[PDB]
Order: C-alpha cells, then sequence, then structure tokens
C-alpha cells in the first residue's frame, strides 16, 4: 500500500500547482545528437506534417528504401525505454498523409505491427489531422504491395476497436492489426473522460500481452503531429507501470527519457497534468 503515499504526494503536488514547475523545466528536445537530417532532405519535405516536428537520424524508423522512396523515409521514431526494469518498445508516428500511406503500411508490416493506437480524429475544426488510410466500411484498399480491408469495427464509448487485415500482394502472406481509436481528444488538450481513457489504456495493455501470448512487436502510436497525445499514451501508459515497482517516480525524469527518443512529446501542460491525474485515479482506484 505505498501506493497511497505515491497517491498523496501526487494529489497535493496538483493541488498546490507545483505541475508547472516541474514540466517548464523539462527540454523539449535533445541537445546534442539532434541531428534530423534525413528528415529535412528536399525530397522529404512533403512527408512531413511539420518541417519543425521530425524524428532524429539515429532513432527514425528506416524503411526498405523503395523506387518512390529511396531513404525509406517516415516520420516516425523508435521509442525504447527501461523504466523500472520494463523495456518498452513503441514507435510514435505522424498521422499518415495522402501520399504517406504506402509508407505507413510498409512500416507497419516490416515491423511487425500487430495493434495501432490512433488518438486523433480524422478531421477537426475543418482541417485533416490524419488522412483515412484503413478503408470504411461499406471495404478493402491497396496501397502498393499492402491490401487492407476493414472487417469490423465495434464503440466502446470513448474508443472504436476496428479489425483489419493486411495482405502482402507478392507473397500471399497475411496478418490481422488491431485499430484502437480513440474518438473525443481534442488536439492540445486532454480526452474528455479520464475513466474512458483509463480503459483504453486497459484495452491496449490486454489485447498486446494476449497477441504476444499467441519478438514482440513494439506497439504504434500515432496522433496527428505524433507527439502530444501521442506521448501522453506513453508516458501514461509507463507510470501507471511503474505503480507497482516500490521505485521512486519520477515523471520528469521518464519525460526527458521519451523526448531523447523523439523530441516534444507531451506538447502541454494540461496533457502533462492530466497524466497525473491519470496516475491518481489509477491509485485511487487500486
Amino acid at each position: 500500500a505505498t501506493n497511497d503515499e505515491r497517491c498523496k504526494i501526487l494529489e497535493q503536488r496538483l493541488e498546490q500547482g507545483m505541475v508547472f514547475t516541474e514540466y517548464e523545466r523539462i527540454l523539449k528536445k535533445r541537445l546534442v545528437d539532434g541531428e534530423c537530417s534525413t528528415a529535412r532532405l528536399p525530397e522529404n519535405a512533403e512527408r512531413n506534417r511539420f518541417q519543425d516536428v521530425l524524428p532524429y537520424d539515429d532513432v527514425r524508423v528506416e524503411l526498405v528504401p523503395t523506387k518512390e522512396n529511396n531513404t525509406g523515409y517516415i516520420n516516425a521514431s523508435h521509442i525504447k525505454v527501461s523504466v523500472s526494469g520494463i523495456e518498452w518498445d513503441y514507435i510514435a508516428t505522424q498521422g499518415p498523409l495522402q501520399n504517406t500511406c504506402q509508407d505507413f503500411w510498409q512500416m507497419v508490416w516490416e515491423q511487425g505491427i500487430a495493434i495501432i493506437a490512433m488518438v486523433t480524429a480524422e478531421e477537426e475544426g475543418g482541417r485533416e489531422k490524419s488522412f483515412r488510410y484503413w478503408p470504411r466500411l461499406g471495404n478493402t484498399v491497396t496501397y502498393g504491395r499492402f491490401k487492407i480491408t476493414t472487417r469490423f469495427r465495434t464503440d466502446s464509448g470513448c474508443y472504436a476497436t476496428t479489425g483489419l487485415k493486411m495482405k502482402h500482394l507478392l507473397t500471399g502472406q497475411e496478418r490481422t492489426v488491431w485499430h484502437l481509436q480513440y474518438t473525443d481528444w481534442p488536439e492540445h488538450g486532454c480526452p474528455e473522460d479520464l475513466k474512458g481513457f483509463l480503459s483504453y489504456l486497459e484495452e491496449i495493455q490486454s489485447v498486446r500481452r494476449h497477441t504476444n501470448s499467441t519478438p514482440n512487436p513494439p506497439l504504434l502510436v500515432h496522433s496527428s503531429a505524433g507527439v502530444g497525445r501521442t506521448g501522453v499514451v506513453i508516458l501514461s501508459e509507463i507510470m501507471i507501470a511503474c505503480l507497482e515497482h516500490n521505485e521512486v517516480l519520477d515523471i520528469p525524469r521518464v519525460l526527458d527519457m521519451l523526448r531523447q527518443q523523439r523530441m516534444m512529446l507531451v506538447q502541454t501542460l494540461c496533457q502533462y497534468t492530466f497524466v497525473y491525474r491519470v496516475l491518481i485515479q489509477f491509485l485511487k482506484s487500486s
């Protein structure tokens, strides 16, 4: 029940408004070896949603080079953290563009991805935040050598689960990909329903566990920019796992480690304070 001491500390820090000082001291990106030269190539300009939100060279997801994409470039970062003995493996990526759908599915295939955690809407405020890279039911699409079929979509209130089949058109191999989309989460803000977000995290945790039981692949997390709401998901799941290991909690240490793998994770104070609220409620129900 040492979680009780953690929950008081967290509630007090939030209640007294000491969260901000902690958050604003965390650097947004690497100080050194922060080169994003491949991402900055003129040839890759159309592949970035924002020319300043970029993967670092040494952790970018490298696609096998193709005719259409010689550098095999996608705006996506490997995120590998070890926190309290747990080795976490994610890929964090931006929302696909019309012209990066083949790249996105090539990454899904090559990296062995079984679960997509989508935490953006397709459209918000009249703007595209993610291209519709998977088919709409009523049910198949082809991007280069990958055929994607939507089997079903089931709504769980705050999020929806879509069963996808992905087929390699040159080998005939097929794989199931589970698409878990949180549907009401404004960009730069927080989920509307805190408990709904916890149930979304619970479903990601469950499906990862059970698909692993049947080299485990990274979880693919994406938003629009691939840093804000993506960062909330990753930092929340890591910190929740920390709650069982007695070791002293150090959220800004963890977020700093994460931003060493992909810049700008967790864009706003409300997103960071939301992670505190998530942990408090998780501990309040333990």
